[PDB]
């Protein structure tokens, strides 16, 4: 079924420290997928993951982290070269968003603010035919073991906050 999108972000591997891997994502109408990407050939690499776009239950963006690493932080703008700075767009993913399903939240993160805005607008299109949509969510990342937005130590807890 046809690609709705396909982007490089920067994913939290389910878990020891946090992991975070740099995979191509592929939107059909049915599946979310993440692949390894192979840069030289220009292609989708080994396959990792799917889930059925059937079990999303939201999906919105997440606080930024408050001291993200590099590979996280927005570019100051002209740090880099003089001008025609785009290598940010695959460097740099400061921007992230969260896909919520059974077992609770898959945390992605976009290099730019409209890569992110139009992931979330055909992702919440995708899923608006969904059973288990909710109207509660996590505003903040889930981290060494709890919420920061609620302190919830359970990954499938209910949201704190609603959604408008
Ligand atoms: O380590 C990981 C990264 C990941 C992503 C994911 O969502 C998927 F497939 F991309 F839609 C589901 C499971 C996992 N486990
Ligand atoms: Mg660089
Ligand atoms: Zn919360």
């Amino acid at each position: 079924a046809a690609v709705i999108l396909e982007s490089i972000f920067l994913k939290r591997s389910q878990q020891s420290p946090l992991n975070f891997k740099k995979r191509l994502f592929l939107l059909t109408v049915h599946k979310l997928s993440y692949y390894e990407y192979d840069f030289e050939r220009g292609r989708r690499g080994s396959k990792k993951g799917s889930i059925d776009v059937e079990k999303i239950t939201c999906v919105e963006t997440v606080v930024p982290e408050k001291n993200p690493p590099p590979e996280r932080q927005i570019p100051r703008r002209g740090e880099e070269s003089s001008e025609m700075e785009q290598i940010s767009i695959i460097e740099r993913f400061p921007y992230p968003f969260q896909v919520v399903y059974d077992e609770g939240p898959l945390y992605v993160f976009s290099p730019t603010e409209e890569l992110r805005k139009r992931w979330i607008h055909q992702l919440k299109n995708v899923i608006r035919y969904n059973s288990d949509l909710v109207q509660k969510y996590h505003p903040c990342f889930w981290i060494d073991g709890q919420y920061l937005c609620c302190s919830q130590t359970a990954k499938n807890a209910m949201g704190c906050q609603i959604l408008e």
